[PDB]
């Protein structure tokens, strides 16, 4: 509970925003027929043109404001092109002759978007509504969407307009849609609210730097969560860790002037139980490497508070599943908290270490930490009695250079899992794609000395090879790994993307 | 067709070995049923113990010799145990008085042995014929066996078994001679005996890519190369045409023509024709990476773990195409069309290399500009693409040794594959089963496909931001197929064996299992 | 003498060679110290040590001819200084004739026996004496201890280190004088007498080689640094014959040959012999690893460290054995035959190079697997070793600049000899204690052979595990000598003299006391 400080000016907790602007903004859905009205803000048009690679802007939908209108008789428009993102927009007098802004974000010309080219036109969106003071912005849908693409748009809009100034020291209060068959798409809405705010207050947990966000203090954070969500929660300290034997998580901590706390939230629905899951996400509060240290070009040191992100989408997800509140699951929501540093007191490579089910552990680089935090947090989970183990974890540079900054890659020992992972995958349209455990590599990590190495030394699939060494851990529960290593954070945007969340709750409901 | 030397002792042509020992040996399948004759030579029970530790050895099958059949008996067999790849050498005299020699090599406890498990059965029984001087091998299969899984077990038995010496001179070689018959005792072995000569043929094209592989990029050069294929279609009376460089300038194929320019070897465009007699339902482009050696153009291969000395193996993708021509031309599959093809050059540094910062144009007239010079696999291939689109096919495959991030996702085992087609991607996916050549679909990622955008030609050969350039490759190489079913098997990481350091031959096979399955 | 090609035709066609050198218009008179000293015109240096007392005093004990310079000298006066190694002062005075003489000594500290080292720190300290002072004559009194060995190369080191190099000065000839005389004034002065006209000639071969080692590689590249080597042989009446391509092709030089290919020039083997005029009881010969230009090839140097910019000295050994052929032309040793050899070449980047991973056949047949372009020099060595053996000589010594890990092992001090021969290697160190170049002997440790055997050819030309590369490098050349006493020189750490900027023509005279003392 308190946190160490070496100095006075350390900080000993981690600030939350927790009412945000976005929970003040009022959503109203309109159907397209009977024609739409501009009378006030920004009113945005989301327009393709099929085939016809960036050909001209043609607004479909009848507008019920002469003004505007003649704005977007086809000639004007016919100026413009639909290229993915590209957008204008012009202030002018409607009818009433008040000042409204009306124009249009392209959507290119493939009738069905990927969420990759529905976070570009979001993007473009944002823009505008970053560079206009507006009390109101109106969407128009000329495009196709099917419902969860759109929940997808509004979450995605939320997470971007939305800006974190915890550490420095007027957004809208409507927005309107208009598409067809308005009525299908009204429930998403609410669900969209909840959604962002699990996502970003993930975001919120992982740009706090390892200074504020520290084991204790983060989970201090998910106590406090907890007890807003009347969750179960129980932290775990050093002596309990100790009694349970969890010698490859704590040998990780030795180094940090911080305790390890290991985060226990529960999650159980009012009637029958009928699927019990433990969600397991790493939590390293700032990465090192230890005395294997992040000191070769392109290791990203500088980056390295992210790597909680896994332990921050168990969190998220825990918002979410705690405020929808589905009927029939019993959720754990579990994280090895620490952090991996460089002192007198810290594990060496070499160490051997020993496991809470009893194994041995050759330590062969003090950098390959998560996957021992995670070695005693499943051995935990698998303690439980779940249907489900899902981790996910930042685990491995690699994924980098093999899915890259968009797709996670999901491992596991149950293709039925695997399958339902791939599935909350395509509605929470968070891109997961699967990735083999091939047991070929097993024997690379068989130690001269211990029951078993923690990395190869020949090859160089560290991914996979991570994969196995985690298999070990789970006996004989249906287990999946998600490496979000490449995915995490958003090296573009200079933030997280808060990534999973949606994932594992959409895991969790459906 | 002339190979240019630079000294009257540089090769003029690669040694291939046609007939190989393996040829010559007598292959014979009986049924288990029958029960055993163990009158000569080495005689090896394939024994498991299924869901049971490392459990004892029991044979099960019945033996037509008494004294055999005692030495075999359960209290005498207790002792040794089915671990996977373990192996015991047993001798004895038979009823006829003749000394036998008999033993078995562990299979393990499970039930079912993976395409990596037979292998390990198979090295074993392969360290048992070495240092052996046997005339005879019997192999008794205790275990059971799909089809698919026995005509690998033999594919492999020959591959590993034969040795290639063509490069030795004095280090020969001195107590190596092969067996001249084999034996296998196996259930319903009349189901089997197809695989034989199937499993002979397989081995065959596989070794064939395998020394082309290994031959050295002094012995096979762009040249000496094409003049091998078309001594292969010959052999094999497939159609045949190679494209020089007077015909590669009239098509266009500016994108391979800047590879090849710094190279001593002039460029060749490998084009094999395999055509069934009947009716042709399905016309298919097989295109290999033909890279004869890598040095990587002025992007030197000079940053630590590069693997320069490796990449005579930049050939490989060709060489398992010609494999499959191999294969195929010799089981002459009906309702096919099959073009092999491959945009064969050399990688080199020269005052007559590209360069980085280049803008060279492809034969589909799409501009392309030069980012990375060791990115020429892509820039071969594009035009290769392009001419096999041309030929009106149903599906284009290629197969490339084409990036090193491969060993980073999926490594030394199972190849990558992408493409623009499911159904295509699932065909080849079902023969990496039947062939027990292993592939994994990965996918192309279209939001990369911005990073790829140039500011002065049509397209910039790769990624400034991406570092999943397997994926980016993918890409790159699905701008120069229009409208036409393709898939893309990236070989890198499974190509070469690291450990016996020699090829594996990889996607001959699985080529041809694709061709025939079709 | 063949044409050296031009790419412009400012590029040189020969190498600039000084034979006269003002080091050979000094005229040296030895006297005796029991005459006592004359001090006259010039500077008279004494070398003074004081056993014992570290930093102790200086006292002069030669009888001086002269009142005034005596009582300059005494030891109130010279007590104020002391022996410091390297340390020294001048004196000027008015001799009983009236005439002004400088005077001076140099410290030569407090141990008896000076080291190769320490003296060598002596004739630098005396050499920043000769340098910005114009003199015609300097003095030199030995008030210490030298064998005649040690005189010798006091003598030659002198010459060596006074001896400025202006071949490639042009409008920056420094504006330096050289001495007309030297005297020389030591205790026995008979006995050293003839070390005078040896240590001569033993400079001139070390001055010789380094002018050939500090040409640059557009000045000194095989077509004229072999042209060099016919001129010397022309001017010493030395048999020779120098090979060229059409000729190294007939003799199967395959491995030699692959290093050239990359190159401009041709390549050039020469050989060049010296026979006695009596009866021969000993035929040598002397092989000089000749790399005009090492690049590293398609191996690049490119890695921090690989100190490409200093690579015209590749051809050291080259250089080593030619010095010897000066020494040896020069001296007329009897009762031997000696025969000095080289394989010269340069190793480029070129659509012709030869590649990581080619394999090639030495001329004893033996076939090689290139693992790195840059290990070039023992390609060129395996050649030039089959040649020398069978010239059916008693003694192989090839001397080379062949592994950068000699850096870390020996240094920049000491030579490493490996060899087959326990003999010939004692012979090696007992010429190297008398020459003083020093030499220490290092193993071929069999364990590492096993590290050279290659997959698919006879032999690997690198170890793939092996860090040791210098024994490795050994134990690849020992492949090439069936039945002849070897020992192998690898002075790829002595050669340059890093702090001077300039050679040390390290070998020459080692090379030459092996051939005398036989
Ligand atoms: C030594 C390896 C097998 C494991 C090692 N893993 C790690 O360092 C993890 O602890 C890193 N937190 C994973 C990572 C590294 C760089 C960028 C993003 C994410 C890695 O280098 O990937
Ligand atoms: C420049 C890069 C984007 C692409 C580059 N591709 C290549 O170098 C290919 O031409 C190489 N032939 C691929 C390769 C490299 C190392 C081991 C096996 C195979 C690579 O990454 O390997
Ligand atoms: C590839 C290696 C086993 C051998 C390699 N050898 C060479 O490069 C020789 O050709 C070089 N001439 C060795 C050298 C390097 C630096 C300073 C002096 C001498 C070396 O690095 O020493
Ligand atoms: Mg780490
Ligand atoms: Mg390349
Ligand atoms: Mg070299
Ligand atoms: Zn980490
Ligand atoms: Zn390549
Ligand atoms: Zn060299």
């Amino acid at each position: 509970s308190e946190v160490p400080q070496v100095v006075s000016l350390d900080p000993t907790s981690i600030p939350i925003e927790y009412n945000t602007p976005i929970h003040d903004i009022k959503v109203q859905v309109y159907d397209i027929k009977g024609g739409c009205n501009v009378e006030e803000g920004l009113t945005i048009f989301l327009v393709n043109n099929p085939g016809k690679e960036n050909g001209p802007v043609k607004i479909s939908s009848k507008v019920n404001d002469k003004q505007v209108s003649e704005f977007l008789k086809d000639e004007n428009m016919e100026k413009f092109n639909v290229k993915l993102g590209t957008s204008k927009h012009f202030y002018m007098f409607n009818d009433n002759k008040n000042s409204v802004a009306v124009g249009y974000v392209g959507c290119g010309s493939v009738a069905d978007l990927s969420e990759a080219d529905m976070k570009r036109v979001v993007l473009s969106l944002v823009t505008m509504l970053h560079d206009n003071k507006l009390s109101k912005l109106t969407v128009v849908f000329e495009i196709n969407v099917d419902k969860n693409l759109f929940r997808f748009f509004l979450e995605t809009l939320f997470y971007e307009y939305m800006t974190d100034e915890r550490f420095k020291s007027e957004y809208i209060k409507h927005l309107g849609v208009y598409i067809n068959n308005a009525d299908t798409y009204k429930e998403e809405v609410e669900k969209a609210r909840v959604y962002y705010f699990g996502t970003y207050y993930a975001s919120q947990l992982i740009a706090a730097p390892s200074n504020y966000c520290n084991p204790v203090s983060l989970s201090n954070a998910a106590v406090e969560l907890a007890q807003k969500l009347n969750l179960e929660y129980k932290i775990l300290g050093v002596k309990e860790l100790e009694e349970l034997k969890m010698g490859a998580y704590l040998s990780v901590g030795k180094g940090s002037m911080y305790p390890n706390k290991f985060i226990h939230l529960t999650y159980k629905s009012k009637g029958d139980v009928k699927k019990k899951i433990a969600l397991v996400g790493k939590g390293i509060t700032f990465d090192s490497g230890g005395y294997n240290l992040k000191a070769a070009p392109g290791s990203m040191i500088d980056l390295m508070k992210f790597d909680m992100s896994g332990c921050a989408a168990v969190l998220g997800c825990a918002y979410c599943v705690g405020t929808l509140k589905p009927e029939n699951v019993e959720i754990h929501f579990l994280s090895a908290v620490c952090e991996n540093m460089v002192s007198k007191n810290s594990y060496r490579p070499g160490d051997i270490i020993t496991a809470s089910n009893g194994k041995t552990i050759e330590v062969g680089n003090t950098d390959a930490e998560g996957r021992l935090t995670l070695a005693d947090a499943l051995v935990y989970a698998e303690k439980l009695g779940v249907d489900y183990i899902v981790d996910i974890a930042t685990l491995t540079g690699a994924m980098l250079y093999s899915l890259g900054t968009s797709y996670a890659g999901v491992f596991g020992n149950n293709e039925e899992l695997i399958n339902k992972i791939l599935q909350s995958s395509k509605t929470s349209n968070e891109p997961v794609w699967w990735l083999p455990i091939i047991n070929e590599y097993r024997a690379t990590l068989n130690s001269k000395y211990a029951d078993i190495n923690q990395i190869s030394s020949s090859v160089k699939a560290s991914s996979i090879v991570a994969s196995l060494f985690l298999k070990e851990f789970v006996q004989n529960t249906a287990w999946a790994h998600i490496d979000i290593a490449g995915v995490s954070w958003n090296f573009k945007a200079r933030k997280p993307k808060g990534f999973g969340v949606r994932l594992l709750t959409e895991f969790v409901l459906n």
